[PDB]
């Protein structure tokens, strides 16, 4: 799976209150963040299922 997947959320200078889902390496799901709204890219994804096709496993 992509590098990005072992990754923290990628958060960024997002003061919306959006919620997004990143994939936890450690717990191997993906869990949701508040802080990464304004970004699309890395660890950092608008649903689990996406969160988990890309990432699961990893």
């Amino acid at each position: 799976r992509p590098d990005f997947c072992l990754e923290p959320p990628y958060t960024g200078p997002c003061k919306a209150r959006i919620i997004r889902y990143f994939y936890n390496a450690k717990a191997g799901l993906c869990q949701t963040f508040v802080g990464g709204g304004c970004r699309a890219k890395r660890n950092n994804f608008k649903s689990a299922e996406d969160c988990m096709r890309t990432c699961g496993g990893a």
